[PDB]
């Protein structure tokens, strides 16, 4: 895969993480901009972003070790629609419907574990644990192997011992497929299980790689916005924390924002399939695109005020961190979800919260496929 900093050339850490600047830049000054180092085309602008990735016949997520039928993102229609139904009969308005309470648990139990006397480490005690602890009991792991499920989650999805991880993963897993296979449960393995598009169904083995892309997906880049967010409301706008807690209802709008303005840097390949101009430029079959949705995040055109945090900024939701188009993220309102409950119940707990001047943040920042993700973020929280 194209890495981010070849085409960034980023000095500090920071930078990456908070590219406000670059990104007005390349906007503004070259918006569809060649790149020789990686031969990559990169696209900026939200309308171009936004129709880059609708325009699958001409811009192909066919790439240029896991069976096709499970390859839904490196796949075009009309293979895609398939393979993306096969999974989203685990992912129903039902089963997020179900979740909900369950995963309402879960966030409890965490926020009970910090008093507000130390200082908190957010990463470590809540945008880590959340997603990989909701998926454990949404999968259908039973409680006491938690532990044992974030040691092989943390070595195989956060940046030889991976080998390892993803054996005893899938001899751990692939019995319980094969049990509920036989007796159904209200889960994501059982739902798979079940799932049938025009006559194809899974595979035990399916399944089992299934879980293991599902939290190749979800898992990182969750707790990636939970990290993110908790660092919006110290440092960006630290009005907006007291705000929320007087109004609780506004967290989702919040969470859109963090979608939008501290989800940085995110991007997606396409591969040319078909020669066409619609970038205004002449490209051509096997031509390598990227699009900077973070930067289209950040247009001018489509939101007003762009560079400035603003939680009732009306279209926020129309953001493009999720994608768009056919491969829009299918876990989209789960990392919602996720996000809101995370947030309201530390929201219902701790009244302020405070910075710690020791941290430095270059000092806390390791590469993902997202670009620069928090190792730690420590604050300090009353109440
Ligand atoms: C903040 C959290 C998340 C972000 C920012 C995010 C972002 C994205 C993006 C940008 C894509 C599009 C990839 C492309 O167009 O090639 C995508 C696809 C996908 N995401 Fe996520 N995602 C998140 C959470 C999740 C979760 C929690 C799951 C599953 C539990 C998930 C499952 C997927 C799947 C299955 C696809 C493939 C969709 C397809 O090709 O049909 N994501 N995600």
């Amino acid at each position: 895969v194209i890495a981010v900093k070849e085409i960034t050339r980023f000095k500090t850490r920071t930078e990456e993480f908070s590219p406000y600047a670059w990104c007005k830049r390349m906007l503004e000054n070259d918006p569809v901009s060649y790149h020789e180092g990686t031969d990559t085309w990169n696209v900026f602008k939200y309308e171009d972003v936004k129709r880059v990735l609708s325009d699958y016949k001409h811009f192909s997520s066919v790439r240029k070790s896991v069976p096709e039928k499970i390859q839904i993102t490196e796949s075009d229609p009309p293979d895609h629609r398939k393979r993306r139904s096969l999974l989203a009969a685990a992912f129903t308005p039902r089963s997020l419907q179900n979740w909900e309470p369950r995963i309402q648990e879960i966030a409890d139990e965490l926020i009970g574990q910090m008093d507000g006397g130390t200082e908190i480490d957010i990463v470590a005690s809540l945008a880590s644990p959340l997603p990989i602890i909701v998926m454990a009991d949404l999968m259908g792991v039973p409680s006491k192997d938690r532990l044992l499920f974030k040691k092989w989650v943390d070595t195989l999805f956060l940046p030889k011992l991976k080998q390892v991880a993803a054996k005893e993963y899938y001899q751990y897993l692939y019995p319980i497929v094969v049990q509920k296979r036989l007796n159904p449960a209200d889960d994501i393995i059982s739902d798979l299980l079940k799932s049938e598009v025009d006559g194809e169904m899974f595979t035990d083995d399916e399944v089992v790689r299934t879980t293991m892309l599902i939290l190749g997906a979800g898992v990182e880049t969750t707790s990636h916005l939970l990290a993110n967010s908790f660092y919006s409301l110290l440092y960006d706008d630290k009005e907006v924390y007291q705000e929320l807690h007087e109004n609780l209802d506004l967290v989702p709008q919040a969470v859109e924002e963090m979608l939008r303005f501290r989800f940085n840097l995110i991007k997606l390949d396409r591969t040319v399939k078909e020669d066409n101009d619609l970038l205004g430029v002449e490209l051509k079959e096997g031509d390598s695109v990227v699009v900077w949705m973070s930067a289209a995040n950040m247009d001018e055109e489509m939101f007003e005020d762009p560079f400035t945090l603003n939680i009732h900024r009306p279209n926020n939701k129309k953001h493009l961190t999720f994608g768009n188009g056919p491969h829009f993220c299918l876990g989209a309102p789960l990392a919602r979800l996720e996000a809101k409950i995370a947030l309201t119940a530390f929201l219902k707990k701790f009244k302020h919260i405070e910075a710690v001047p020791s941290f430095q943040l270059e000092e806390n920042l390791t590469d993902s496929a997202t670009g620069q993700t928090l190792t730690s973020l420590p604050l300090k929280a009353s109440r």
